[PDB]
């Protein structure tokens, strides 16, 4: 067997590898207007020539691959390089072999020579992606609301225009809400055909709303269908924007019994509600690791300042991941990250650490569940030096 | 006229109940009752205790409200809670504005017998909201497959099937509510109703002891028809949390999936190896501020803030609405005076109720335009506001 880079020869047998792996649904491939799984595959391509893609050979066969699609994400309002894995899969005869291990591996050498410091993921296998050290970072919450439990208008100056989704004012927004909110994909004009792969973008239309100045500030991806109000998402970059966009929803209570929708953020509606009894579904969404953990701090936009202590960290596949990582601040409040032990320890694995710089959970709840070893004082440092905002993402790769 | 209702208003008041008291079909039966008509009558022993007032059309009750005592858990420290239930109007009387006067006499009581707290089931979210009751807590619902069953987890500990009423059950939960805010501090009058519509004899309780053979551990669960049926699971530590999830999944041969609920916003999915599941997640109950000085006196803030004020706008009660400033003396406790000391933090007392609760933090409901206040005192509230989600699992 060889491990190796796969090329534009190899290409044609990655995307038959993926075919056979792809857990893509039926009713989503009739949406996306191709006709089988193979030319939805082969729409994939452009994603797979930007990538580092490596493989396993039974010489000259491929059975198990990875590839590693350079992205750029915010982590709480700082742009970091991002390498998002994908196309991955072993061939169910060669699943025994460790052989995915090998190409993890080599993804994460490649990922820290690219400067990527931080991996996101779509969970296909959760429990084999968190032994690799791949933590969850993000929700996607459902919701279906009775056109009863419509929300009440809410005064606002400004108005909405029913628009083309690919429309230049749609684009706009995403970049001003992507930079304001973490977690999010900073996107290119390539990841919003990406964004609607699975869908036909015409059935669909962005409600714009405008603030009294005709900038806009707010999208909603939305359609009508059978009597249901139905949200793709909505994303605002502010709560008049978000009250514009749900009053152009209300006023469609004489259309619909049912309003359906999802958010790409833990960030409930329910509360936002006036009849807040509704239930909303919340399953985990993307994964994300960190690949660098020294190179990710000493970018990492720390809230606050603290008492120097270090993280010991335990990595189970990349080995320059563990040991210690010192943090102090110096009088203008600027950071470094040391080797030396300098001050209390804080032990956890790096799973647990990526779910801290994410804020998937905060440092206390990860205390009191035993999966991080410090302090009272060390653990109020955490709290006050991690910012505590929920991870937003709507990409899938 | 409004009037107290008393032993002799009894029955018209439970039949008023069983009325407006949607209840579902199903869950009549499982009590092992009948129907609504000795079901009910076996709510009988809450209204002694309670202060119970109503609306009569002389001599028939027609709307009426009941404030049950009871003690809770916020953020460590005991408080007298008003609890209020069996509310309700006859459907012909509706719309004559009678509750809100029921309210305001609720609420009055509650001041006098020193309940500067409510809990509030949410029959009506949007009507409660508008007379000051905020969200305090959410249940979280969830269904595995066998096949995403935990892995076993090393315990120096043992499981034991008991029944419900063990009084090593009631021992670890009169643990567990003092370490855990929001949770109510159960009498055995609150542990009776706890099983009101259930029967205990089709009911187990899993307890799991420790190696110094102390109970740490309870889970209230039923097999039928190959579905592991979870009540609840409480827990004083994570050892105890393994067991309980030990002796489940050593379940695995006898069903397909795990069903259960969790009362408190806390999701199972992240415990998981296999987190792949949904729960939903859905408001479960309210609370109110009754008195506002009275309550922040007595409320265990994390920390001491640079003085400030909040000015407060409450729909209900007079001596809630204005100003309340807040300064710390030199044993790290706080005073509450008429004065605007410091820059002010404007909000309702929905708001000002759901960041005592924790139901959500302070910056999250400034982002959304509850709280107007500038950064600097925004960082104190985040500073002094304890972080916990409130637990608990009580009905009426």
């Amino acid at each position: 067997l060889t491990l190796k880079p796969v090329e534009e020869e190899h290409i044609d047998q990655f995307n038959e590898l993926l075919s056979y792996v792809f857990q893509v649904t039926e009713a989503d491939i009739e949406e996306s207007g191709f006709e089988n799984k193979r030319a939805f595959i082969k729409s994939k391509q452009p994603i797979l020539e930007l990538s580092k893609v490596f493989g396993w050979f039974h010489e000259n066969q491929l059975i198990s691959q990875i590839a590693i699609y350079p992205c750029e994400v915010n982590i709480h309002g700082a742009l970091y390089k991002m390498g998002g894995v994908t196309g991955v899969g072993t061939y169910p005869e060669y699943a025994n072999h460790g052989l995915m291990k090998d190409l993890i591996q080599t993804a994460l050498e490649e990922m820290r020579q690219d400067k990527q410091w931080i991996s996101y993921l779509f969970p296909y296998n959760i429990p084999y992606y968190r032994r690799k050290g791949w933590e969850i970072m993000s929700d996607k919450l459902s919701f279906k609301i009775r056109d009863t439990q419509l929300p009440k208008t809410v005064p606002v100056p400004g108005m909405i225009e029913r628009l083309a989704v690919d429309h230049p004012d749609v684009f706009d927004v995403y970049a001003r809400f992507a930079r304001q909110n973490h977690g999010a994909l900073i996107r290119s004009a390539f990841n919003w055909e990406e964004y609607w792969r699975f869908e036909n973008e015409e059935e669909r239309t962005a409600a714009v709303y405008y603030g009294a100045n005709q900038e806009p500030l707010g999208v909603l991806f939305y359609w009508v269908a059978d009597e249901v109000f139905h949200i793709k998402e909505m994303f605002y970059l502010n709560q008049e924007a978000r009250n514009g966009l749900w009053n152009f929803i209300t006023a469609h209570f004489s259309m619909v019994y049912w309003v359906k929708g999802d958010i790409y953020k833990n960030e409930p509606l329910a509360f936002l509600l006036e009849d807040s009894q509704i239930k909303e579904s919340i399953e985990p969404y993307y994964m994300a690791r960190i690949v660098d953990v020294k190179a990710f701090l000493e970018n990492f936009p720390f809230e606050s300042t603290a008492k120097p202590f270090h993280f010991v960290v335990k990595d189970p596949v990349a080995e320059w991941n563990n040991g210690i990582f010192g943090l102090i601040w110096d009088e203008n409040d600027q950071v470094t990250i040391t080797d030396e032990p300098l001050g209390t320890a804080v032990h956890l694995d790096i799973q647990t650490l990526t779910c801290l710089v994410m804020n998937y959970r905060r440092p206390s709840y990860l205390h009191r569940i035993e999966r991080i070893d410090t302090d009272k004082e060390t653990l109020n440092s955490l709290e006050r030096i991690f910012p505590d905002q929920e991870a937003y993402f709507s990409d899938y790769f």
